[PDB]
Formats: structure tokens, sequence, C-alpha cells
């Protein structure tokens, strides 16, 4: 696309939503994200955007005199109680669950996840571009074991408006999965600070970018006037971690009655059963927690 | 003077009544500690009443299978079936000094909540237990080392006395030091066969600190009628997911009787836990 000489930066490779899960894992592994086309489909995209904006309406643009806040931002987690298209089908994504188990789930041991957040992120026109980070940055030893260490958490980042390099697209940096220290992206502890070059994540409504919690990236500056950039995240953790949101407390149990036990399990409405040598994460005495809670 | 001179030498001992920083320093140079009278004598009494009848509905399992349920009876509920644990116990304010000192971090409130709430009872004839470390539970932590932070947690407290024949737990101090953490299995640790212990001795009411870093396991309870029962809370840092999910299974009329640093460990009040941005106590009616 570049003329001769230029410089290319990095590749953010694609691929559709039909592509098999294991031709994109392999990307996946290489790079540490990788984008899927049609993740979503647009008119399941357009009714999820419907369905939560209302809420994002209520959600005032919080401006402050510090740009390093990362503040223009809207932030909004609860799109189970908002949308049925996302409770119903967003969250009932094969392929997504498919490459959750290739990362997460150990032989013989069921679901090795769950959901940290369901998080529909809006950059608003002008809003500052947010610090390099990893995601796994959220539990703070994971990066002292460096590019050897297991997953901590993945997150399907899809676009719900279009991201461009303009409105604010994430910036990520393929390959710092595999970087041999993993240091916060400062100027104290980073060498390469200042000197990282990152891509866009260019991606239309309904297209996702999957990218590993050893990925450094970060929001890009809106540089638009008018452009809402509207992400939605789906932040997805090994099961042994806490989840950001309480959705076992906050989701009505009407909706929760209403879930495949797949997605119960997700939102901590169902137990899980580890096997430590010769034990249930969040259980009740030996049982499921889903006894108790009447979802049989 | 504490073996005959030209001996080999073989786990230190504080009254609850002692300074938090003088318990985790030793906790700091061993990765175990004994609390005597952690909980006051008539406590342990009514807290083991009130959880006898839990405990008589539980078969005994007679397996052979080398699992930890082999003649073990566990149980969890302890806030629902005990107004002592919930009401006195968990209150405990050295438990937080030393929880504090373990988890938290300055500025960012408690760094701590509940694990589990375990009685755990060997029966009679019970072959001991693998030798383990607690944070095993947390698979990658091992990996860290001994320069990793804290994970896990436990104030293992005796209900029933603990006796070298009975059960008590076999301890092994400095293990939180070694250099590499393995699986403690004659596949994967050098030392397997020769890893000396110390049993933890134990009247009602004593507890051990215990580090989840440290090796470990409960013993052979060779006796004929003496069920060695224990209580084990198990404490992790706040980001790491509980055993028990208790905040769906403790009703809300007793997390409504609980402090708000109750509310906190039991996660009825929340960074991690949250409500889209707001603690879920809001949501779920107390905050005032
Ligand atoms: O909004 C974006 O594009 C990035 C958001 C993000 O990376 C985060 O909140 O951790
Ligand atoms: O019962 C004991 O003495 C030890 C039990 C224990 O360490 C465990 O179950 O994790
Ligand atoms: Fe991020
Ligand atoms: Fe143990």
């Amino acid at each position: 696309l570049v003329p001769r000489g230029s410089h290319m930066p990095p590749r953010l490779q694609r691929f559709p939503a039909t592509a098999s899960a294991d031709e994109i894992f392999a990307a996946f592994q290489e790079d540490g994200c990788v984008v899927i086309e049609g993740f979503i489909s647009p008119e399941q995209v357009a009714r999820f955007s419907q369905e939560v904006d209302p809420a994002m309406e209520k959600i005032p643009v919080e401006v402050t005199n510090n740009g390093n806040s990362n503040d223009r931002t809207k932030r909004f987690s609860k799109c189970v109680i908002a949308s049925p298209t996302f409770r119903n089908e967003i969250i009932e994504s094969d392929l997504m669950h498919e490459l959750c188990d290739r990362v997460f789930s150990k032989p013989g041991e069921g679901m090795g996840y769950h959901f940290n957040d369901n998080m529909v992120i809006e950059v608003q026109p002008g809003a500052p571009a947010q610090r390099l980070h990893r995601d796994q940055e959220l539990y703070p030893w994971w990066n002292s074991m460096g590019p050897a260490g297991p997953e901590c958490v993945i997150n399907f980042f899809c676009a719900v408006t279009p991201f461009t390099e303009e409105n604010g697209a994430t910036r990520l940096v393929p390959g710092s999965h595999l970087w041999p220290e993993f240091t916060q992206i400062n100027e104290r502890d980073c060498p390469q600070f200042g000197k990282i070059e990152t891509v866009p994540a260019i991606m239309q409504p309904g297209d996702c970018y999957l990218m590993s919690g050893k990925v450094i990236h970060g929001a890009g500056h809106n540089a638009t006037t008018t452009d809402r950039r509207r992400a939605l995240a789906l932040a997805i953790i090994r099961r042994e971690l806490r989840p950001m949101q309480a959705f076992s407390l906050s989701v009505p149990m009407k909706l929760a009655r209403e879930m495949s036990e797949r997605s119960q399990t997700m939102f901590g409405f169902r137990s899980s059963v580890q096997h430590c040598d010769v034990v249930h994460f969040w259980g009740n005495d030996g049982k499921d927690i889903a006894h108790h809670l009447g979802l049989i």
C-alpha cells in the first residue's frame, strides 16, 4: 500500500468470523492479537447499540484538567440488563467460546474462564489518548511471570461504531506478548519508552479484535469533532481470578434463568470444578451454587 | 538449651494478646506461627456445638483412594450455621491486623477477602494427607517462587485438640523460602522423602497462621475415637476468586448484620467486584 522504501508498520492479521478457530488462534499466538471481521453481525451490532443507547445518553461526559486522566470516555457495564441482543446472542458466540477454551480450558476441567466485564467504551470527540498498558496489569503480579506466564485475561474488543485512526481506534503493539521482560510502560521502568511502535485496529461495526492480556496497547486520541467511537469490550479471565463486576449480584435472577448453562457459568450463577493433583471455584459447600439458586 | 547440645535442631508460639508486628515478624521468618487463644475458650465451645448437627449429617468416605476426603469431613456453611462464628470469630481485630500486613497496600483499603470458612474434622483411621502448598489452588503461583507475592493465608484453628496421634497438621517451616516451588511428589520434588516436618500441637482456640507458600499436610489419625476438628479461615488477595460463592449462599439477613469489613470479606461489599462504577452494596441495600 505504501511506496517502496517506506517503513512498513506492524501487521494486524485479519480473518472473517467464518475462519476456523484454529486459524485465528494461530495468529493470536504469533502476534497476541488478531481481528475477526464480522464477529457480530451488522444487524446484531445495530440492535445492541440501539438497546444500550438510552443508558449511554444518561452517562455524562467527564472533562477534567489532567489529560493523563483518560477522561471524555463513557463506560457502561450493564449490558446484560440493558440489551436482549447482548444476553441472547452476543455472549452466545461459539467462535468466542472456542477461542476462550483454546486459551483457558484445561483437560477434563470444564470451562476455564468467566467474564471479567462487559463494558461499552465510547471515546468522545477530542478525548486524549490512553497510556500504553497491558490489561493483565489489573492483576499486578502477572507481569513478573514474563512471556512464560499463563494467560490472565483476554478481550474481544468489538467495534460498535467504526474504528478509524482519527476517531481513536486502539493502538496495539503486536508481538509485545513475547518481549523478555514485562514492565509498566513508563520512563523509569521501560527502556523502549517513547520508542514503541503501535498500529491502529481499524474495524467496521461488528468486527472485533481478540487481544491477549500480555499485549501493550492504548486507546487512541479521538481527533474528530463529531465521532463518538463506541466499543464493546468482552473481557474474559481465568476462573481463579476475581471479576471486576459482581454480575451475579446485580443481574436479576429472571435473566439468569434465561441463560444457557455456559452463560450462567460466565456470570457466576453456576460454579466450576478444578482438579488439584488428586475442588469447586465459586461453589457452595461441595455443590454447584446453581442448586441453591434454583437453576437445577 | 532447647535441644540437647550436639543434636540436630528440628515453629514459634505467641498469645493472641501479643502485637501483630511480633506475630507477623515470625510469619515472615518461618511462613507459619501459632497464636494461642486466637479464639476464646467459650467461643470455640459454642462454635463446635453450633456446627455439630451439621457435621453429624456428613457421611464418611472410606475409600483408600488418596484424596483429601478419605475419612475427613469438610463443611463450609459456618456463617449460616453458627452465630458465634459470624458474630464473634470473624470480628477478631488481630486477624484483620495480620491480614492488613500480608495483603493491604497504603491508600487502597482492604486488600483481602475470604476464600473459605471450612470445618475440617479428621476421622479415626484417616490416612495422612498429601504434602502441599495451599497456593497450588491458584496453579501459576508456585512458578513465581519465593519472590512472588502472597496468594493465600490460613488461620487454621483447633476446635478439638491437635495431637501427634489424631492428625495434627505437619508443617514445614521455611519452605516458603526454598528457591524452587514444585509439587511435592517423588517425580517433581528432589527433596521428596527427606522433607522435615513439625506437627501443630494445639488446644481448642489456638490457631496457626500459615502462608500459602509453606508445605504441609494433615497427619494420619491413628486413634480410635478422636475426631480432630479444625476451623480454616482461608483468606486471599482481593484479586482472586473464592472457593465459596458466599454472597449467593449466605442470606441477606445475615449480611445486614455484618460490619462493613465483614461484608467486604464475603463480597456483599466492593475496583474489583463492583456494579458499573458503584459499590455493589448500594444495589444490595446495605449502604445508608
Ligand atoms: O478503548 C480502547 O480502544 C482501549 C480500551 C482499553 O484498552 C482499556 O480500557 O483497557
Ligand atoms: O486438616 C489439616 O490439618 C490440613 C488441611 C489442609 O491443609 C487443606 O485441606 O488444605
Ligand atoms: Fe486495555
Ligand atoms: Fe492445606
